[PDB]
Parts: structure tokens; C-alpha cells; sequence
């Protein structure tokens, strides 16, 4: 409980204005047909973003903080699978990454 | 077995000459009486290393990808708990982690 209060505290920062400039690609699913990418379902087979990480935590599907931390880790893993390494999105996956990954090292 | 192997790859490289110069901290387990942080135990209550990651590989440990990228993941969560944000450790693990996702995003 502590745990995915923490976790649920983070998720509320990754989605707040302070972050929005670098945080937006990730709110939403990758609607990939309406961005023309027509390859993204075939190299990327686990899709995730903060809206599937909300529902999961509003349905208390997480069950520890170690499930949480895997799906938002696996939203930037998907970036960085899919897109070159130089490409704007990939800065922006790797600042809010930042944010995750020193917030989240202080767990309770 | 496929995507373990895909892992000891990655920890391989992450042991490897090409990124020693940040990588180096992580070698060993820390010897927190050596290096006189007489609260590092306090603070962080798992720790892990490389030395550790590489023996769980050997030993057949882990049963999964996710297994072995939850300890590499600890890891560096312990140096940006226990560490200030400026120092050079911490920039050391934010260049090794940095490789480590880069390759494990490119998972079997
Ligand atoms: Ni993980």
C-alpha cells in the first residue's frame, strides 16, 4: 500500500504540467495508423502509455510496485526499440525517464 | 532462453573494457566500511552489483528477462537513492544505465 502510494504519486508527476513538454507523446496509446506508422505493431508487440498505467493502478491491477515500475519502464523500452536513437521523441523518453527513475529510487 | 541470452549479452558488454570508465563503481558489491559510509545500509537495503547479476546468470537464477533487468534496475536505483544528484557516481550510472536500456530495449 505505501508502496504503490508512492508509485501512484509518481505516475501523478509523470502526467502533471511541469513535465507536459517532454511527457505528451506518452499520455496516450500509439494510435499508429493515424501517425502512418504501419510497422509499429509489428516490431513493438507489448504497447504501453500512462493512460494504460492509470487504468491498471485505478483497477488496482498492480499488485507491488515492481509491476508498476515494468510497465513504465516498457513504455520507454518501446521507444527506444522503435525509433532511431537521434530522434526528438527518444530525448523526450529519456528526460521523463529521468524524472521516473530518481523519483521512484526513493521508495519507501 | 533466448531472450537470457540476449541478457548475459548485455551484461557482458556491460562488463566490458568499452564502457569501464563508467562503469567501474558497479564491478563489486560496495564495501561500505571501506569507503566509510557507515549509513549506507541504512539507506538502501537491497543492494546489488554486477559481480551479483553475473553469479545469478551463472547460477541459473533467473527465470526470465524481467528478472535479471529488475536486479540491474535495483542497482542504479540504489546509487540514485544513496547519492546527491551531482555527483560523478551518479553520472557514471545515468551513462551505464543509458547503454543498458538502449540494448535491452532491443529484446528477442
Ligand atoms: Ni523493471
Amino acid at each position: 500500500s505505501e508502496q504503490l502510494k508512492h508509485c501512484n504519486g509518481i505516475l501523478k508527476e509523470l502526467l502533471s504540467k511541469k513535465h507536459a513538454a517532454y511527457a505528451f507523446p506518452f499520455y496516450k496509446p500509439v494510435d499508429a495508423s493515424a501517425l502512418g506508422l504501419h510497422d509499429y505493431h509489428d516490431i513493438i508487440k507489448h504497447p504501453m502509455d500512462l493512460s494504460t498505467v492509470k487504468r491498471k493502478m485505478e483497477n488496482r491491477d498492480y499488485r507491488d510496485a515492481q509491476e508498476f515500475a515494468a510497465d513504465v519502464r516498457l513504455m520507454f523500452s518501446n521507444c527506444y526499440k522503435y525509433n532511431p536513437p537521434d530522434h526528438d521523441v527518444v530525448a523526450m523518453a529519456r528526460k521523463l525517464q529521468d524524472v521516473f527513475e530518481f523519483r521512484y529510487a526513493k521508495m519507501p
